[PDB]
């Protein structure tokens, strides 16, 4: 989905810049599965995933360092690692969590200056909402019931 992509960069491209780095009347039918529009649904994942930074000062700490991130890690050791916020399985709560993570780890590549990494933690980022979180979204009242629950 290239909704997911977007959905990815723009949480990314918004965690950079708060750090101060960088990146680099019609509404829908009802039998659309989305009626929401995405420009909400990346707001909501913006102030949650500031929220959840606010809350958590620790997490992840274990978790990046397990990761220990560089330009040789592959998808592999990613996915395991992200296997593991959701340890307990998916909730929206857990969602939020990944997105955070996926900014925290641009942060810290662009800090030890591999900007190289960005677009890397990106593409694993979709490949992961892909292969594993769209499928739970799609079957649990898409993207429209996050906006309802957190925007």
């Amino acid at each position: 989905s290239q909704s997911n992509r977007e959905l990815v960069v723009d949480f990314l491209s918004y965690k950079l810049s708060q750090k101060g780095y960088s990146w680099s009347g019609h509404s829908s039918s009802l039998d659309a599965r989305e009626v929401i529009p995405m420009a909400a649904v990346k707001q909501a994942l913006r102030e949650a995933g500031d929220e959840f930074e606010l809350r958590y000062r620790r997490a992840f700490s274990d978790l990046t360092s397990q990761l220990h991130i560089t330009p040789g890690t592959a998808y592999q050791s990613f996915e395991q690692v992200v296997n593991e916020l959701f340890r307990d399985g998916v909730n929206w709560g857990a969602i939020v969590a990944f997105f955070s993570f996926g900014g925290a780890l641009c942060v810290e590549s662009v800090d030890k200056e591999m900007q190289v990494l960005v677009s890397r933690i990106a593409s694993w980022m979709a490949t992961y909402l892909n292969d594993h979180l769209e499928p739970w979204i799609q079957e649990n009242g898409g993207w429209d019931t996050f906006v309802d629950l957190y925007g």
